[PDB]
């Protein structure tokens, strides 16, 4: 029981660069993400799991973005709202902000309580925003992640 | 449907000093702690529920040691091991790591699945370490958390 996603840092223009892993096991309370990165920002990052197995960037509004591929955050039980990763009623790919250190490594693991099983994740993308997240759509949307940082297709 | 404890960094020598607050929630996953903090390192700190009500120090060998009346990690089932939040055979009162930002604060909330209600916890204290948490006890004992830089009681 275990998956190893690749985590590579998002640069449409430049390209792509990896930044290491993040690595996804059951618990007996739910998926538990341990991540192994470098090379990220400071601080709290909004870390979720988005529809698409797609970390491509995509064009909007005549601007090439990084990660827009992914989607939006997974929803399969239409929440249509971001929360916590111990609500109910929000999108079931919200997981725990990540932090990163001030050397700019996270290896902190955080548990998804609602995702139960390995194969519910499977098919999916893994996302790591350059902004925080409150966990809420207020005062900004989808927690105040804003743009897409890093990303990993899940296998 | 809540608990606010009054957390204060240690200081035999001088007096302890408030730094904020932790706030203890009940979700349907377990209990949530939701801090308020400042003037803390910034980092990653150990953060687990301690046996005793107290957060006073004890002498030991001869040295007022901060923090050492609220005794050792919170363990009912006798575990002895130290480990994972989300791990049944570790202290009960082992939470997930307590995040603080380069400025010095923590407002990030945490979950621990393994407490249920909000009455359990009463009755016992809630420590800040100087050092992070592996969740383990290798390499070292406890997580690696070390002295104990903050803490509050739990009413
Ligand atoms: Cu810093
Ligand atoms: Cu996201
Ligand atoms: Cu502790
Ligand atoms: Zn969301
Ligand atoms: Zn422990």
């Amino acid at each position: 029981a275990s998956i190893e996603v690749k985590v590579q840092q998002l640069d449409p223009v430049n390209g792509n660069k990896d930044v290491g892993t993040v690595t996804i096991t059951e618990s007996n309370y739910g998926l538990v993400f341990t991540p192994d990165l470098q090379g990220l920002s400071e601080g709290l990052h909004g870390f979720h799991i988005h529809e698409n197995p797609s970390c491509e960037p995509k064009e909007q509004e005549g601007k090439l973005t990084a990660g827009l591929g992914a989607g939006g955050h997974w929803d399969p039980k239409g929440a249509k709202q971001h929360g916590y990763p111990w609500q109910d009623d929000a999108h079931l790919g919200d997981l725990p902000a990540l932090t990163v250190l001030h050397d700019g490594t996270a290896t902190n693991p955080v548990l998804a309580p609602r995702l139960k099983h390995l194969d519910d994740v499977r098919g999916h993308s893994i996302m790591i925003h350059t902004g925080g997240d409150n966990h809420s759509d207020h005062p900004a949307p989808l927690g105040g992640g804003g743009p897409r940082m890093a990303c990993g297709v899940i296998k």
